[PDB]
């Protein structure tokens, strides 16, 4: 059974960088400041029956604060460590790795802090950070080492989407906020 309901877990060990500019196009503004620490986790590769599978990826709970000029830290913010990459096999029969192509996607949900005198005392604004998807396509191989256990390797560029608003005593906001330091996913992997 190499396909269709297979079932491999490997070690959550990623390795974020975070030390760019601001995006990468022609333009700045945004600027952001996270702390890096993310090398400690598990995932979890599930495939359906067609080449595809996913990847979930969950380790520590990530905290840092918010590095805007807009206040310049003052409140606090976490978000989701548990992601969800997608996986799909490209061209496959024999070869001396195993390769897969396919797109890392950031799950964020669920409120945070931030919250303050009138936030709080409001259950509104201050919040800003809300749920988003950090969708980035990218390829990964993995090394047969051995024959009852693997070494799975990939690596990420730049692609997410957050968003940054909230209710300020009865309105609507909306800020544009992307965070895609440099992560690196590599780590064993086993059937399980």
């Amino acid at each position: 059974m190499h396909e269709a309901g297979e079932f491999f877990m490997r070690a959550g060990s990623a390795t974020v960088r975070p030390t760019e500019g601001a995006g990468g196009t022609l333009g700045s503004l945004g600027g952001f400041s996270v702390t890096n620490n993310t090398q400690l986790g598990l995932t979890f590769t599930y495939m359906a029956t067609d080449n595809i599978g996913v990847e979930l990826l969950a380790a520590t709970p990530f905290r840092h604060k918010i590095g805007t000029r807009a206040t310049g830290d003052i409140a606090t913010v976490h978000h989701l460590p548990p992601t969800l990459m997608a996986q799909w096999y490209f061209g496959d029969a024999s070869s001396k790795f195993r390769p897969y192509v396919g797109a890392g996607i950031n799950y964020t949900t669920f409120f945070d802090n931030g919250f303050n005198d009138h936030g709080k005392e409001a259950g509104l604004s201050d919040l800003s950070l809300k749920d988003s998807w950090g969708a980035a396509g990218q390829v990964g191989v993995d090394y047969l080492i051995n024959r009852d256990w693997l070494v799975n390797m990939s690596v990420w560029y730049m692609d997410i989407d957050t968003t940054a608003n909230y209710k300020l005593g009865g309105a609507q906001q909306h800020d544009s906020v992307r965070l895609d330091p440099w992560v690196f996913m590599f780590s064993a992997g086993y059937r399980f």
